[PDB]
């Protein structure tokens, strides 16, 4: 009855608490996680996604390390101490796992990918007999606004546009929270107070991650990653439009863009749901109140 | 006569119709002459258009040329329907947008200002052919682009779509720019009131801009948009001139697309300074909406 | 025998391709995976199976993969081929069936079991290639080289600047000439020259066995401004070159593919005369003894008597 | 005499275009100006007045154009050339040019062997001039390599913007490109010829001559085909092809894309000169350098 799905993810501190949130959430089965390479080298994120399983006594869940730099171009937990790995990636590549797991799930599988899209086009371009077991591929990345990496583009798609508009171009339901949501979705230092109050070594360990973190004028530090497990858990804690998005790969000042048809100028048919607002409150309550498993 | 001498290229188009009454009710303007682009219509059109807009405002005397007939590397994609224009009563003068500019410059004394609010492509014409007046040229005014979305592409406003090379050689000129686009011009909104505030004034002028308010609003209300009322783009440039107080602006730097696949005429803005680049225009991103009518209705009793 | 992966989209040149693969014992053909370019995926897989039940070889794996190239929409060399891709001849149904897998996995489970580096051979569009190599990045050190069928130093033969193979997947070529693994190109350059002139047709045919039957039928179908004296031949120049390199002169320049332009899309362009600060990262043939080209083909059609 | 519009940027090549244009009375210069691309707008200004100065042409309007491509950033060396006796006009290229069309009886030809930009500018500003425009005449392209990047000649390269807009605009362009230009090549005997005629000007002309992995028997001749063309139309084979010319590659800016095979559905636009009786244009020059007898 849980929901399976598949995390793609670059660790990275709010990537780890994605993980966190994820885990703490019996509406959802993980059935594997996997690495993606921008915030750090894949060395890293793997590392990283073995040791948050590590901290969360989830060893039974399958790891794999994906690719090692984006498709057509050139290529991460400080602050708290976490555990060393006590345990082993599978024999095999992100690629091989997703396209596994797809193969043997009785029913489709969600994607939440909240690095780089490179594995996700990789298994999109190499398993088009897999599509049917697919049921949506849940994003972290793209900017309706303004980027936070270049003037145009969110990090994870300039990192890799190709991989993105593989992605949004697949025929699957894309559903992405890129900037306008997530730098809405906040935590300020009474957020951050609150799950540090709740007393178990987790909620002090995503307190510490977000003490590490702390020209936008932001109130308190955007929480990005963990937006995409909690619209699957919440989506009514988000308010979300139907359009197209096209991402820029050719640009001279564009690259990686994410070309969202808010006022339906194109002839384009939609292809994503695209967060633009959140209950911020709500979502601080739902990791507030997640973070209790771990009592 | 210590007014500001500038230099005004528009493709009129009911607001730069508009634009072409508010400044020439303004004694703080002196405008040396007025060229056309094409985009909003053909240059047949938009050039008829300035010709029969200064009939109607008693100003003959401003020499008029007809510009470029096509963007730079593009193709071109009445124009003042509504309320009963004259004839024209007076010809363009025997020479191109481009050569009335650079005469007007060449004698000119003191810098002049340009005005453009239709396409850039005159303008990028100028500057690209007379490198030796740069130095005549105070700034360069526009109504065009958008930092957020755009009007005619997902990431493009009109004007900077129609002729994208131009507007990028405008930017990379050198020249001080100043950015009229939708991020203030959607704000500077004319509501129904606003219009009949207009109509009450009771001229000839004042009845004809309310009239080009009626036909715009009744035709193209924005249903997707959600406006209150119809924006009011290019008269912006000018207001800016007369009483920047009005806006609110920052000192950016800004790109024009030229080459993207989903991107072409977009005006990349860096807001936050993630590039290296050097701020090379002004980009307006508010107004006082009250106090922007307030100026239009107190100007438009000059044609008392 | 040096170990071979086989990437192809038969098509009648591919088809002969594999023909002279066959018949070649210094080759061991590992697998053979199909792309889609020539032809639908559905076409280019039933072709390989064709051309194996007909040389008796259906102990080779083979695996259909992409069904479209990596960014854009398949487009096929459809009339040029004709109806089935490999129009002519009768070849025989298929006795045997594919694996329970895509060319990727077929690919990279080879490259995993090997002992020694394999050489990849892709007579059509990169798309299968590109896949192998962005995802198993653990084994290009099992990929001694990449040797394509593609692209043009001068003009193109399906746009004004490109050829076909390359245009079909100009972003799966640029992955493949990257990528740090030695390509070896065998462009228009060369394959317009290894011309197969009606009198060599003649010699194939008179060689009396089914199979250089077939391969003389399929020259048949492939026959103005070009000026072609006869029939350039593409795709066995990758195995006569592996074969006999010095049937072929070549050099080693820098490559590179064109996704972005205008006018452009699928050019290879190659730095001839050193004008880019690059790296080379490619051996481009330019020339073939087309005599010894036709010799080669010949003597080993003997292999099916 | 055929009226022609000369714009230009000296170079030697360039230089020995003007040189025969002069001697050649089937030919009536109305105006040489000056692009940037060899050297600085300065330099090749300074130039086309040292040539004219030379040749005892002081009589042509001369006019400094764009001091840079359209949107992008931006000369006679070994022989001693006389100082300029005379000023240029005091207008712009585009300026000279407009005026030239406007005041001919008939329509000019424009012969463009350095960068388009000035060529570029003119079209687009002036557009009720084209119907003065017999044709453009161009020195730049290659259908075959680049010599400036593996797709691009150094011309087109310099600024694809204006040479799209040229190629794009309906006047009809005539294109001597490298496939033509690296067939016409000076031996060195060819150039104890020329010096041997014994005058100022074909001593000139040889001692820019006199002075690697291309394989060139002696040295392409460029710009001066452009003006033979005009002169001797049958020493050329050409094609009558499209050329588009890409300015937004990531590794093909400035190619022009001659459809030679008819692939595309575009009418074509140029004619592209891809071949030369190679004796015959060294017979043209030396034959027209006894005009400075
Ligand atoms: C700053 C903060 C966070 C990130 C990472 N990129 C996405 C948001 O842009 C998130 O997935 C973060 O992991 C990147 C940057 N540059
Ligand atoms: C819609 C609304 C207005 C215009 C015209 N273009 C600018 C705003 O885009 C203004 O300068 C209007 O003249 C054009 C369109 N297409
Ligand atoms: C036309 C279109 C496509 C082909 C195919 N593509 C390459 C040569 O361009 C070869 O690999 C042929 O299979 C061949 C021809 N003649
Ligand atoms: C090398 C580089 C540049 C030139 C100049 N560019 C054009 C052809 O390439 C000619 O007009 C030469 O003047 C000539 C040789
Ligand atoms: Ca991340
Ligand atoms: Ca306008
Ligand atoms: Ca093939
Ligand atoms: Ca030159």
């Amino acid at each position: 009855s849980a929901l399976p799905i598949l995390l793609d993810c670059d660790p990275g501190h709010d990537d780890a608490i994605a993980i966190v949130l994820a885990l703490a959430s019996p509406e959802l089965d993980v059935k594997a996680i996997t690495s993606s390479a921008g915030n750090q080298t894949p060395e890293k994120t793997l590392r990283n996604v073995l040791r948050m399983l590590t901290l969360l006594n989830r060893t039974d869940i399958p790891v794999a390390g994906g690719a090692v730099k984006p498709l057509m171009r050139e290529l991460g937990l400080d602050g708290p101490a976490l555990p060393e790995p006590t345990f082993a990636p599978q024999n095999c590549t992100a690629v091989e796992l997703m396209a596994k797991t797809l193969r043997e799930s009785a029913e489709p599988v969600t994607i939440v990918s909240t690095g780089p899209q490179t594995n996700v086009a990789l298994l999109l371009n190499s398993h088009p007999e897999l599509h049917s077991k697919i049921a949506r591929i849940v994003i972290m990345g793209g900017a309706m606004g303004l980027g936070n990496w270049t003037p145009a583009a969110e990090f994870n798609i300039y990192v890799d546009p190709e991989a993105a508009e593989i992605v949004f171009q697949s025929g699957i339901p894309v559903v992405m929270a890129g900037l306008d949501v997530t730098h809405k979705a906040q935590i300020h230092v009474e957020d951050t107070e609150r799950f540090r109050a709740i007393g178990n070594p987790v909620s002090t360990i995503v307190a510490e991650l977000l003490d590490f973190f702390l020209k936008w004028g932001f109130v308190g530090a955007p929480l990005h990653d963990p937006c995409t497990i909690a619209w699957l858990l919440k989506p009514e804690l988000f308010t979300s439009v139907e359009r197209w998005v096209g991402v820029e790969t050719q640009g001279k000042y564009t690259q990686g863009m994410t070309v969202v048809d808010y006022y339906y100028l194109t002839g384009n048919k939609p292809n994503a749901t695209v967060m633009v607002d959140v209950d911020r409150q709500g979502f601080v309550d739902l990791l507030a109140d997640r973070l209790k498993f771990y009592a």
